[PDB]
């Protein structure tokens, strides 16, 4: 009828909004702020805000908003949501250095101990989406949000069932039901779309785009966006020396990968951040050099007779990652490295054991809200939530800490470029490609989001005709 089936990669365990951006993606939850289609930060649930000094954020909430269970969105509900999310999530906690929150009616006041200009931007983070902390259901299974579709049932790691929330504050949502199912294999997602088992899929493998394009019942949408694929190193393993990271950095053929593996739907990467961001000063592009890799590896004493052995993790959800792993393995052998590839079903869980891997294929949304600070804090500081390999360098830390309280934007740019320059010397990770997000749908599905932040998908205007 007007039911929509969606097939996504990257199965979840908990679907608490502070554990995953999936509730925001599928239309169940909303943050106080959002980014619009051009990537700029906008008030979402907020009616008005002010910053009377650099440690004070005053917010007035819209007055016409309910949770999906009929409860009013008040300042007190927002206070308990943010406080709960900070308590339960390191990601949220390290992005929001809030010292206190007071609330009355629709107004709340958020304080920090020192200036943190990125605070408003991080309140647009989907992990900071607002839910009813007093709801009498398990937030890990059926969180209650303000979004147009309420989560009604969750089969853990498999399927989410959602229903139209008819009192949604922006307008009557246009679908009756949404069913979301997880499928890690990109080729199966496409087969599900072609056979009409699903209506909307993300992370289309680049080698299926033409097949979908030729189908008049289907359509493909692409967006260059801000997602970067990389090779992430485990810095807790002593064999992963700077010589080893540099060697592997030179075994990668970024240009070749962008052309033949991404078939032109990507650009070769240097830093974490897409070079289409105007103020970023990218480091020099590393070009494949097998001899140099062999040389560097000799420094640590590796040879054809006694090669470096590397356990490399990969996963199917981002479909090109394992294709890259395959060519890395093949090329690395020429440089006296024996790579064992292990593909896993739950990448985030697997990487938690730092004794179980030396490097991993990976992908992250490195600049979702227009500022580089989020990435540096979560990926390059010890215990940052996406720092899977525990990279940390006190000199980089110092610049990051200075960035965090820097208000002048031109100065933020300069410090950010200094962090890029200094950290690149360490090769904390090898950034491979800035790669487009590709979404495909039945041609009857209208008004889903494919925008550069790579987070949103469903909103109250998404429909079926
Ligand atoms: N950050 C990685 C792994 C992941 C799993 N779930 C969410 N993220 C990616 O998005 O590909
Ligand atoms: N999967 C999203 C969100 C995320 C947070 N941590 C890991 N992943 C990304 O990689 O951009
Ligand atoms: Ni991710």
């Amino acid at each position: 009828g007007k039911d929509l089936n969606i097939s996504l990669p990257l199965k979840t365990k908990s679907i608490a909004p502070y554990e995953t951006d999936v509730p925001v993606k599928i239309g169940a939850a909303e943050s106080l702020f959002k980014t619009n289609d051009q990537g700029k930060i906008e008030k979402a649930l907020v009616k008005s805000y002010h910053q009377p000094n650099d440690t004070t954020l005053d917010i007035e909430l819209k007055d016409n908003i309910k949770f999906q269970n009929g409860q009013k969105l008040t300042a007190e509900k927002v206070k308990s949501s943010l406080e709960n999310s900070m308590k339960k999530s390191d990601l949220v906690k390290y992005s929001l250095p809030i010292s206190s929150i007071t609330a009355k009616g629709q107004k709340l006041t958020i304080k920090t101990n020192s200036a943190y200009p990125e605070l408003v931007s991080e309140l647009a983070n989907p992990f900071m989406a607002i839910y009813d902390t007093d709801a009498k259901s398990d937030v890990n299974q059926t969180p209650v949000g303000t979004g147009p579709y309420q989560i009604k049932d969750y089969k853990q790691s498999r399927k989410i069932s959602l229903s139209n929330f008819k009192d949604y504050w922006q307008g009557k949502p246009k679908l009756d039901h949404i069913t979301v199912t997880y499928q890690e294999d990109g080729n199966n997602r496409v087969r599900n779309l072609e056979s009409q088992k699903d209506d909307l899929i993300t992370d289309v493998p680049v080698n299926k785009v033409q097949d979908i394009e030729n189908n008049q019942n289907l359509k493909v949408s692409k967006e260059s966006g801000f997602r970067t694929s990389l090779l992430m190193y485990n810095h807790t393993n002593k064999k992963m020396t700077k010589s080893v990271r540099e060697a592997l950095d030179h075994i990668i053929d970024r240009q070749g990968i962008a052309d033949h593996i991404y078939q032109g739907y990507a650009k070769p990467a240097t830093s974490p951040f897409n070079d289409k961001i105007p103020y970023i000063k990218e480091p020099k592009l590393t070009k494949q050099n097998i001899e140099q890799a062999k040389m560097l590896l000799a420094k640590d004493g590796y040879t054809k007779e006694h090669p470096l052995k590397i356990k490399l993790i990969t996963y199917d959800g981002r479909p090109e990652l394992s294709k890259i792993a395959q060519v890395l393995q093949s090329d690395a052998k020429k440089a006296n490295i024996e790579i064992d590839i292990k593909s896993v079903d739950d990448i985030e869980g697997y990487l938690k054991d730092r004794s179980a891997w030396d490097a991993t294929m990976y992908s992250f949304g490195t600049i979702p809200r227009g500022d580089t600070g989020y990435f540096f804090n979560q990926a390059y500081k010890k215990d940052g939530a996406i720092n899977k390999g525990d990279y940390n360098n006190s000199n980089v830390d110092d610049l990051i800490n200075q960035l965090n309280h820097t208000v002048d934007v031109k100065e933020r740019h300069n410090i950010s470029n200094d962090i890029i320059k200094l950290s690149s010397r360490d090769v904390p990770n090898s950034y491979i490609a800035y790669n487009d997000q590709i979404v495909a749908a039945n041609s009857k599905v209208k008004n889903y989001k494919v925008t550069p932040e790579g987070i949103y998908l469903i909103d109250y205007r998404t429909t079926i005709e």
